[PDB]
């Protein structure tokens, strides 16, 4: 199949939701240990993909977004911004933390908090496609 | 959303056989799963297939079949085969005892004698 045994095709990309939970910077360097990077919602068909795997879990899962403190933007990992409308950022978005400030999706809503705090994490790569 | 081994696509889960058998069988066995043999309602589903064996030279039976050349290709359900999706190559023209049946291989749909044995593709509803 297009993706490895255990990730999720979805589009263009593969899926992984992380076996262990931990800080924002730990789960970015698991998910670039697997040739991969941490979640990048580009779309509502994403979001809704990534809503409807996740299904009921009551577990935190970081994404891909983070920003120094908000006077910053909120961007990807890449740098790329997040495009206008797809979901609304809750949570500790006021505040300024030494790690900065990080994102991840919970029962389907999207928040912002610390990134030292622990949640495991969605990594994704490019699929084998011809 | 889908059992596992199952590919989720959409509203649907497919699932690529791991045994090759003739079409009545392979009907039978994605009929024992709750399912029924792919039915490709749109150049969107084609392209998700393709996508999915992309690399694969193995044949895939899929729902479309006929008696002989003098009925047209249906799905499983009696429905026809939209316009525009595909063309059936291969063995059109002649007439086979248990009829004629459609497979996809290297993204291209063929016809071919339903007593042949090939793997196949099976859909139903993904638990969303």
């Amino acid at each position: 199949m297009p993706c490895p045994q255990d990730w999720i095709w979805h589009g263009e990309n593969c899926y992984l939701f992380s076996s262990g939970s931990f800080n924002w910077e730990k789960s970015q360097e698991k998910c670039l240990s697997l040739d991969a990077k941490l979640l990048k919602i580009n779309s509502t068909a994403d979001l809704d993909f990534i809503q409807q795997a996740i299904s009921y879990s009551s577990f935190p899962f970081w994404m891909g977004l983070s920003r120094r403190n908000p006077s910053y933007p909120w961007l990807w990992e890449d740098g790329s911004p997040l495009m206008p409308h797809l979901f609304r950022v809750r949570g500790a978005v006021s505040q300024t933390y030494p790690s900065g400030t990080c994102a991840y999706i919970q029962r389907g809503a999207v928040y912002a908090e610390n990134c030292i705090l622990a949640a495991f994490s969605i990594c994704q790569k490019k699929a084998n496609l011809r």
